[PDB]
């Protein structure tokens, strides 16, 4: 897992200049390794970041490996938690939000992350099928709506706080915003399906 | 004079657009706006500049658009609206949540960005403020929890629609976000103190 060491090098890369504006170069330096022993491992910056991407899902999956809908709430409780006590976790998200334009230069990165996006969305909607089933939420739920309810939720609170530095308590508010999320996704008229 | 200001401000508005506010160049805007180095100075001396005038723009185009609380309903689901239609407004909070990029190199343009997020807490503490006196909300409202919450819910609606390259229809669901955010506002428990 040299790997491991080459992926931290970029996340700390990332995090320090932004995405765009770092180079193979400075990542292979940071790592202390040479350009051709990065390359083996990753041929492009965005590699990089697709693999800090996968590793920060296997983190949520190892941890969420009674009601499948009970353990949805645990888990999004527990990804603000590591949010903010884990630094993987916690300048990733940063680089993530902050510190990854949508300009053209950045085009490859910006697909590399709409990717996953698409991947989150799936396994939410996943979450609420099952939901569904075990009848933890109606029948007539609108599954299209309540996902981009669910992300816009989370992200306009991840967005929030790192946008304002951290400006506030994200181990009580987010439990808060996290209630009201998911108390609307079972009763509120809103999201149902009609 | 005020026409000038204006195509200098559109010419930045235009470049930030295109390449994002930290690689975009003093020079870069000159040129777009056709005028010289010197003009563009004579109006506005850095980016931070342009962009606070841009941000200006913006706060004034809301509140020169005019119960309280219905106000505020109205307030926020024109400010979707104009999202959509308006070009100022499209780019402007495009590039604020797109190409803004919270590094060393734009600590001048993120300290106007930030003066301004102190404002809209302002803006809308007052509103909570009235709300509450006006019974439209309870006394027992957590009036800073209650800010955060509605910062939050805008914030990644907005988000949500410039990341996903606007794969939604944003005047279909902006009523309903807004209408949840209200209801939960008012009703729901774990907003009181």
């Amino acid at each position: 897992k040299t790997k491991e060491h080459l992926m931290l090098a970029a996340l700390e890369t990332f995090y320090r200049k932004g995405i765009a504006r770092t180079s193979l170069n400075e990542i292979a330096q940071a790592a202390g390794v040479t350009r051709d022993a990065l390359y083996w491992h990753f041929k492009n910056k965005e590699d990089l970041f697709d693999a800090l991407f996968q590793r920060i899902c296997d983190d949520i999956e190892n941890c969420i490996a009674g009601g499948s809908w009970t353990v949805f709430r645990h888990t999004l409780l527990h990804f603000f938690e590591r949010l903010q006590s884990n630094d993987i976790h916690y300048k990733f998200h940063n680089i993530l939000f902050l510190k990854c334009e949508h300009t053209e230069q950045n085009a490859a990165v910006i697909a590399i992350a709409r990717k996953h996006q698409a991947i989150w969305r799936e396994k939410i909607t996943a979450v609420l099928t099952e939901a569904v089933e075990n009848q933890d939420l109606a029948d007539d739920l609108d599954k299209e709506t309540a996902v981009i309810f669910i992300k816009s939720t989370l992200d306009g609170l991840i967005w929030r706080w790192f946008s304002s530095g951290e400006s506030f308590d994200l181990g009580k508010t987010a439990p808060r915003i996290i209630g009201i999320m998911m108390d609307n996704l079972e009763n509120h008229p809103c999201l149902r399906r009609k």
